[PDB]
């Protein structure tokens, strides 16, 4: 009802405040969002935009206000949508990650048991052979790009076996999720082709109907259930019968590989990506190895993969100076308030043994905080755990390439060069 081409971005001094736009999905890549978002959070934390490629929007930059956001789901919505935009037509699809509480708590409790503590624990040994051989099947005499080989590599196998997806087919799920979540009016991604993504949902939902019944005929024979979301939802009276709900379905299913997908890619590519920026930690990772717990929360700041979660508010509310209308839209942008100087000392730098880098907002805060936060955590503690064990150096000998987004902060090649111990 009713009626992106990259160029050079200049320098934020260049702009009156009114007209500095962070939906630009190339701010990463050229690295000015830093300058961007620092104008915002020292000379207008709470600034609205009136004219952008996704229409009008307030944007929320400094750590305390996005808590404040982020925690307060009786003043902002996280519904319909979390992106900054829209979906394309015909492509909207219901997840609890936009939905308010009571409903979204209904649908996160059917769910949540896939990433149970005792699930993670038991599943250690597979991750960590997975990890070990990978990194033992990398190149040592040549450089090689870390993102296919490593990052989507252990991504794409940890998203099958989450779901019981037929293994020879997990590169399914990763590019039908990049696809479905780097879409133009979405979030200022590549793809802008709505036929691919019609093809896409429809082989997405296929597939998900074709698993479920397969899985429900396996344990009707007398297979044994396991640790994937397909048996777990198939164990529950509530969602035993869940596939006869096709919104929930499908929302449910594809919340959890699109939740996992980059997040988990760009968080094992990233960390490599600091390293390069600042060498003295790597000697400090191997002279203490037992601070990669610690590194790994330090990463996920320093990276933070998803740089925003997008709210709408539900009436009018007084922030930071501002009058946020009912109606608005307001992102709450994790990457600025993750570089807040009034939050973290020296909050541009890498530092893995910074002891309140567990206080960071990659995950958020409130009742949306990532429901995979311990799962990401143990693969990139893992992945750093078996790079100590085989590798002295490794070298970036290519700039990467950052990846065209506003929402997602990732890499799409990342050429590295090992070098194995003793
Ligand atoms: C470093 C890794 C990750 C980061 C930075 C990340 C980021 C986020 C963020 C920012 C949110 C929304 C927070 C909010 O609105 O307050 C979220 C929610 C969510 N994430 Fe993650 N994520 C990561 C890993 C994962 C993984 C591995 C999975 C799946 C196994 C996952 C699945 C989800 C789901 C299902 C939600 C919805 C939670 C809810 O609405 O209650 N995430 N994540």
């Amino acid at each position: 009802f009713g009626p992106f081409v990259e160029t050079p971005i200049p320098d934020v001094n260049t702009l009156a405040l009114e007209d500095i736009d962070v939906s630009n999905p190339f701010l990463y890549r050229q690295g000015q969002w830093r300058a961007y978002f620092k104008r915002l959070r020292d000379e207008a934390p709470v600034h609205y935009q009136k004219n952008s490629p996704f229409g009008p929007f307030w944007s929320v930059t400094r750590f305390e206000d996005i808590l404040f956001v982020d925690k307060s789901h009786d003043l902002f919505s996280a519904e319909p949508q979390i992106i900054l935009g829209d979906p394309p037509e015909g492509l909207s699809v219901e997840m609890f990650i936009a939905m308010d509480p009571p409903k979204h708590d209904v649908q996160r409790s059917s769910v949540q048991g896939v990433v149970a503590p005792k699930n993670l624990k038991e599943m250690e040994g597979l991750i960590r052979s997975r990890t070990g051989d990978v990194l033992d099947s990398l190149p040592t005499d040549k450089p090689f790009n870390w993102v296919p080989a490593v990052s989507k590599e252990l991504t794409g196998r940890m998203l099958a076996t989450l779901l019981d997806f037929p293994y020879e087919e997990r590169h399914k799920l990763v590019e039908w999720s990049d696809r479905m979540a780097g879409a133009a009016s979405a979030t200022g991604g590549e793809f802008a082709d709505e036929n691919a993504m019609f093809d896409d949902a429809a082989d997405m939902a296929r597939s998900f109907s074709r698993l479920w019944r397969d899985k429900e005929a396996r344990r009707a024979a007398g297979e044994e259930p396991g640790f994937d979301l397909i048996s777990l939802l198939q164990s529950n009276k509530e969602t035993k019968d869940l596939i006869n709900r096709p919104m929930e379905f499908i929302g449910n299913l594809t919340l959890l590989i699109v939740g996992g997908n980059d997040t988990t890619r760009n968080s094992m590519s990233g960390g490599l990506v600091a390293m390069n920026e600042f060498p003295r930690e790597f000697e400090k990772l191997k002279a203490k190895p037992e601070l990669i717990p610690n590194m790994v929360s330090e990463i996920i700041r320093w990276q933070t993969p998803l740089a925003y979660m997008r709210r709408i508010a539900k009436q009018d509310v007084e922030l930071g100076g501002q009058t946020i209308k009912k109606g608005d839209r307001v992102v709450m942008w994790y990457a600025s308030g993750n570089r807040d100087e009034r939050k973290f000392d020296n909050p541009d730098q890498f530092i893995i043994d910074r002891k309140d880098a567990r206080n960071h907002m990659s995950f958020g805060y409130g009742v949306h905080r990532c429901m995979g936060n311990r799962l990401a955590e143990l693969q990139l503690r893992i992945l750093w755990e078996e790079i100590l064990k085989r590798f002295d150096n490794i070298e970036v000998v290519e700039e990467p390439e950052r990846v065209q987004s506003n929402f997602a902060r990732g890499y799409s090649r990342l050429m590295v060069k090992l070098t194995p111990n003793s």
